[PDB]
This record gives structure tokens, C-alpha cells and sequence, in this order.
């Protein structure tokens, strides 16, 4: 069922979200990404450990493919990405969502 987060809301069941009213178009991984860190509100993940848990566990690819994700994530989701107020980095750890 369904979280909120600030002008964001998330509806699992049809893996998409809403800022302030209006469909975001994701991806399915996108979606899983960011639901998955809105499980986990404020808790620091590393990349390492969101590539397995959101493209499996037989998923070797390169890691750089978490901060893609990220990046798009931050153009669909941030009012301003450069200054992303839900997906925050901590510098040389990883990514978590900042919630109010």
C-alpha cells in the first residue's frame, strides 16, 4: 500500500508515483529503486547493495548502472537534480532518501 514522501507519493501495486498530484513515468527499475529506498527511509544503501537487491541476485553488471538509475530518477522526480531534496548522495557510501 501506498507512502508518501513530501509532494511524492508511491502506489506499489501499479508501480508508479505521483509529485504533487501528477503521473511521473518510471521504469520498473526506477520504481523498484526508489520504492525500495522509501522502505527505508533515511538509511544509507550502498550501490553494491542496490544492485542485488534491485536487479537480482544474478546480476553482475557494472555497478555504474545504480547511478544511471539514479541520475534518471533525480531528472524525473527533482524539482532542481542538481540539489535532489528525496535521493541524497553520502559522498564515498552510497544513496538514501532524505525524507521531512
Amino acid at each position: 500500500n501506498e507512502i508518501t514522501i513530501k509532494d511524492i507519493v508511491i502506489y506499489p501495486d501499479a508501480y508508479s508515483i505521483k509529485k504533487r498530484g501528477e503521473d511521473i513515468e518510471l521504469t520498473h527499475r526506477e520504481f523498484e529503486l526508489f520504492h525500495y529506498l522509501s522502505k527505508h527511509m533515511g538509511q544509507v544503501m550502498t550501490r553494491e547493495h542496490l544492485l542485488q537487491t534491485v536487479w537480482g541476485y544474478d546480476y553482475f553488471g557494472d555497478v555504474r548502472t545504480v547511478d544511471v538509475t539514479i541520475r534518471r530518477l533525480r531528472e524525473k522526480i527533482e524539482d532542481d537534480p542538481s540539489h535532489p531534496e528525496y535521493i541524497v548522495t553520502r559522498r564515498g557510501v552510497g544513496y538514501f532518501l532524505q525524507q521531512h
